[PDB]
């Protein structure tokens, strides 16, 4: 009788039991298109690293933005490449993809290194070294929305996120992607034209299990196991 | 809308969405502000809390009941440690003071002008550039919030805690208008709080006046909107809008408006 | 920790911790009058028992078809007395203080006489009489809905209800007292100017529990010992 | 809205809302709808239930549902009994034909015609009177379904039981164009089918086809607008539309407009 949460949280992460590609598209360059417009705004801003939830957002704001100027409301889309230094070819893959009105490169090795040093100066310390690798992954993706905001701010825009509910489960201002599982993600990308690119927890098993796709119970446990564990 | 509800209606309502309550105790918010943040601490597995402690009252405030909350939760067998930090932005007398008055189990001074300046110099390498005194200015003060922000985080990712949080209801329709974000924390003792009341409640702490009326800069910046004409809200006009005492009419009509275009937002989706 | 129920079924029926009644007035005289107006609605629909409840519903909607006669947009309000034969004073009164546009009287007890008659003659047996006592009353209680809906769909109209949170927990088309607990039915028509007319469950327990006051354990717990036992 | 969504993905998404499926096997849906109504008479305390038998197909699905369900029940030990109830208007085939295929535990027939003519003639005592003879069948009409089900609730007080009802999907939208009430019943059985889909599951529940395609004056009544031009709907148009069927395109928008008009008045509050 465990099945009453499942149902549960996939409504309250808002994941419907059907889908379908165009409707969704269709749906989500409409949403991006009314908030930049209801809220004033000029344009919205996204890093774009490579990796499908990116491409896809991204691509759904820059046919937001293109709506939009359709319809005589000034807007842009600003995707930004945003490597920690010299580490390329994946993200100039998305870019191609996304084709956004901008492109800006921003490089965050230096104020990510300069954070992780003013802390050691400062006395925090690490009882191992993964540790103090763990504490640089999440500088790094910090700063990396911070150059996000400093971006949307100057130019009165926003920043678009790009969370959903797979992602939530597993793992800014606007969010095209909410709702959606990790297949959906994928499929979503397909249809507007895309080439074609845990504790043992994989995206299907959350995939399946917020999309009521009847699966295995023993593994259907699992996932909830996870899930309330955080 | 055959409806047409009463300005003092429609702050009663606002007011009870963000949690301000109609009369305020402040020995006994006090004593409930502290445990809530001890229970939830327990509750999550947490040993450790930490604020970035800028000299001005509401980190004084939250601060010191995030002291209190450590220093409870030992009594309570569950221990705990509680890391205020001062973030200098390079090269101030007003969070010293503060800190005096935090008492922390723990301070770490971070610098995080080596960060905020290289993440500015990046920004105009990649095509933010061309800003004048000014526009340079407003960039600057968002990135040091954040990198404040981020300074706390590593903190509490390195010690198994979480980052108290300043925000209060005064604080969030100042929002409204300036449009200024940090990130976000994860325990906020403040909340529901007007600008008034966290001074109150910073008194039965034991703060003293002139630890009260401490401004700095960090501060100060947080009230600007996102880039360089605006509406000038005060605290104070907040305060007595959402606590619904006698007021300026035209004053309380233009909150109405700010917050009326911040509640559709949310409702897109 | 049961107060997590408590606050659970306020907000799910919809109480607010606080109450003013002009502003409560305000809003609800609008939404009766919204509602018409969108729906193009030219008439709404009460019985007027004599009841605060009804006394108060009433007077919202006279009130709201009043102001959209103002906005130029057609309207009336229909009140009705719909006895079980000769029984009068109190609706009387109640009439009064309504001031209805209409005000028609239908008679339920041949109806209701009627159908009882015909469920008997079809077999229908009861083994006490005190039992079809209790049949008849809620017969009583249908035939007037009928006579309601008869006018209503008459007329291009719609039936006002008198439902509110504390009726249901403790017991139409268009409900203009949802979310008020009975004290504050009783203070919604005090200040439109009305004049001063369970299992040992009360209207004060039900209302303290239902508007958070503070009070005492036992009888919280009782009260939604009642209430989930429905 | 700067949405503008497929009438086809809007037809797929109000057929969710109403949980008509996408795929429709009869054998097991009989099956789950029958457990359904089992399940729910146990978990509530409950001992029979109740449905008015027209003579038409939906009250011959619910109620043959509602015979093999008291049936079941019993076999699960939990003793329980199913009143088929014949309602006449004074003085049918249909429904006589009907009761046959259901197979009550028990029938009783209760005329509905002195009681609807008393309510009429109040009515009209009352001041809803000089009446054409189309204006009094239209609220002749109404009042007699409503009647119908205070027979069925006064036996299902009487039995500590709950009324059968009939309402679908395809019934639901067809509302959106009548606005026909009858009060609403307890446990509805059929919900989320289409009327295609009732048909069908009869058919499997063992209906012959000349059961099937009964249509009592009673049923016929329901199908008509408040009072006496009306947009014709026909319920083969309602399926098409919510099964997502190839169709008309001028007739789908009428559908969707006609359930927005509907979307919104449930907003309101």
């Amino acid at each position: 009788d465990q099945a009453a949460r499942r149902r549960a949280i996939a409504a309250e992460l808002h994941v419907s039991p059907t889908f379908d590609a165009r409707d969704e598209a269709e749906r989500r360059i409409g949403f991006v298109a009314d908030y930049l417009r209801t809220a004033g705004l000029r344009a919205c801003v996204l890093g774009i690293s490579g990796g499908i939830d990116s491409s896809t957002a991204g691509r759904l704001a820059q046919l937001a933005v293109e709506r939009l100027r359709a319809s005589g409301y000034d807007a842009r889309f600003v995707a930004m490449r945003l490597p920690y230094g010299a580490q390329e070819a994946d993200a100039r893959r998305a870019l191609a993809f996304v084709r956004a009105d901008e492109t800006l490169t921003v490089d965050v090795k230096p104020a990510a290194d300069a954070m992780l040093a003013a802390l050691a100066a400062g006395g925090l310390a690490y009882l191992d070294h993964a540790q103090q690798d763990f504490v640089l992954g999440n500088i790094k993706a910090r700063e990396r929305m911070i150059a996000q905001y400093a971006v949307a701010g100057a130019r009165n825009g926003v920043v678009i996120g790009t969370d959903h509910a797979a992602e939530s489960v597993m793992g800014a201002d606007v969010l095209p992607l909410a709702g959606l599982t990790k297949r959906r993600v994928r499929a979503l990308a397909r249809m507007l034209g895309a080439d074609e690119p845990a504790y043992g927890i994989t995206y299907e098993q959350i995939d399946d299990f917020l999309e009521g796709k009847p699966m295995d119970d023993a593994v259907a446990e699992t996932v909830l196991r996870f899930y309330d564990a955080t």
